[PDB]
């Protein structure tokens, strides 16, 4: 019943307008039950997308997410400054543990 | 249906061996669906115990958790320097968002 999440990619630097996509994957079944955090350094993760399409209220529509089964993608679509950030996954199927993803630091340039 | 988590203290230092005591508390009743992470800078939150009181399997004992409703109690107990990260409680009960508290950040001194 433990479940890896791996993230991908580990890291990145794009310009503000840029796309981005960032993926994950479960080493198990876990349908939708997939969040996307944003943490900035010093706070506590902020919820942007959950059960892995659903857009938050309050968050921006660039955020987007998909994916059902193994496999789940998270865009950012035309990236504004105050973007820079980590980001994670971080699945909730059944029961605890409910791992994370090794989260992608991204930055300008 | 959105729950708001606080968090006590928001900084502590202490010293090796010391006992520290962090508190969470929930804004409606989430019964004992409550994990705590411990996070070092540029990693992933790494999960510690979970519904409010489970020691997960490799976690050394010294790290423990009690409470259900909305008051919740984590202790370190014998602070060894390998602690030194922000802790983070998370609540799941019901659906999202799973809402963090604001963290505990602990030093050494």
């Amino acid at each position: 019943t433990d479940i890896q999440m791996t993230q991908s990619p580990s890291s990145l630097s794009a310009s503000v307008g840029d796309r981005v996509t960032i993926t994950c994957q479960a080493s198990q079944d876990i349908s939708n039950y997939l969040i996307w955090y944003q943490q900035k350094p010093g706070k506590a993760p902020k919820l942007l997308i959950y059960d892995a399409s659903n857009l938050e209220t309050g968050v921006p529509s660039r955020f987007s997410g998909s994916g059902s089964g193994t496999d789940f993608t998270f865009t950012i679509s035309s990236l504004q400054p105050e973007d820079i950030a980590t980001y994670y996954c971080q699945q909730y199927h059944n029961l605890p543990p409910y791992t994370f993803g090794p989260g992608t630091k991204l930055e300008i340039k």
